[PDB]
Formats: structure tokens, sequence, C-alpha cells
């Protein structure tokens, strides 16, 4: 009935790239202009099909990205099957901090083989002005090859943007985790 080995995937990045934005896209299909900042750590849960045949519920973790409301530290990232490092293209020191978010993740997660883990990085508000938009797709391509290969997605979680095919990647990747 209730008791079920869910997805866990932890959603990280810095204060006010959307992740809270992300989540509510993704598992409620809509959008407030207007979040509290988080703090400490919920989930949210959503069922879902991966690749057709397979289903299963996700536990989407939302954390906070200030560090005065990081007030429950970090030990809720172990058990995770996938991990989400967030940017916001109109934000280049937010971009600049995924790998500190990767590593911090890491470092705490007690994951077996690091090599392997699942992460995929969201540069979040594709939708803004083009004026505004100052990371390249280029430049997030590289990082993300340099870091393993991870999948990268171009996302706004205003205009409903891609945030469907990048959680269908997060929920493969989690699954696949999750089973080998
Ligand atoms: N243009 C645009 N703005 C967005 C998008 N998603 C979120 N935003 C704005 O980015 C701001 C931060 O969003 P929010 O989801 O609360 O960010 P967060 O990463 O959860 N912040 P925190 O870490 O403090 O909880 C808000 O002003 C939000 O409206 C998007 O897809 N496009
Ligand atoms: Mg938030």
């Amino acid at each position: 009935s209730r008791k079920k080995n869910i997805l866990k995937v932890i959603i990280l990045g810095d204060s006010g790239v959307g992740k809270t934005s992300l989540m509510h896209r993704y598992v409620n299909d809509k959008y407030s202009q207007q979040y509290k900042a988080t703090i400490g750590a919920d989930f949210l849960t959503k069922e879902v099909t991966v690749d057709g045949d397979k289903v299963a519920t996700m536990q989407v973790w939302d954390t906070a990205g200030q560090e005065r409301f990081q007030s429950l530290g970090v030990a809720f990232y172990r058990g995770a099957d996938c991990c989400v490092l967030v940017y916001d293209v109109t934000n280049a020191s937010s971009f600049e901090n995924i790998k500190s978010w990767r590593d911090e993740f890491l470092v705490h997660a007690n994951v077996n083989s690091p090599e392997t883990f699942p992460f995929v990085i969201l540069g979040n508000k594709i939708d803004a002005e083009e004026s505004k938009k100052i990371v390249s797709e280029k430049s997030a391509q590289e990082l993300a090859k340099s870091l393993g290969d991870i999948p990268l997605f171009l996302t706004s979680a205003k205009n409903a943007i891609n945030v469907d095919t990048a959680f269908e990647e997060i929920a493969r990747s989690a699954l696949q985790q999750n089973q080998a």
C-alpha cells in the first residue's frame, strides 16, 4: 500500500535560480510568481512512468539556496538516486557555483560510485530577455562534459519550457541508479 522504494531526487543550486519553481512546475504543473525562500528541506512526490512501461514514485527534495536558511544541514542527502544542479542563465555566479554543489553532494550523500552517480544540470530562466541571459549554452556544455558528460537541459519553470523533458531524463537516470 503506502511503503515504496521511491526514487529520491535532490535539487541543489544557489538561491534565486528557481528550484522551488521547477519542483512545482514538474509535480503540480503550476507556477506562482512568488514563492517564499526555501528553509530547510522538504519534498513532494509524483507518480510517473519511465520510458513507456515502468511505474515509479519520485520523491523530489527542494532545498535552501541561502546559507542562513540551511537550518537542517545536509544529512538528508543520503540515499539519493539522482542529484539535480540548477543554475540561472541570467546569473553568472550561480553557474560558477555548479561544481561546488556537485561536490557538496558527493561529500555528504555517501554514494558508492561518484563517477557513475547520475547528475543532471538545469539552466533555468531560458525565457528571459536575450540581453539578460549571460551564461552561454556552449559554456554550460563545456562544464557538463568536464564533470563527466552529465546531461544539460535549458528550462523555464515559468513558461513550462523543457521541464518535462528534463525530468524525463532525471527519472530515467534515477531509476537506473536505484535498480543497479
Ligand atoms: N524568468 C523566470 N524567472 C523564474 C523562473 N523560475 C523562477 N523564476 C524567479 O526566480 C525567482 C526565484 O524563484 P524560486 O523558485 O523561489 O528560487 P529558489 O531557487 O527556490 N530560491 P531559494 O533557494 O531561496 O529557495 C523568483 O523571482 C522566480 O519567480 C523561470 O523559469 N523564468
Ligand atoms: Mg526555493
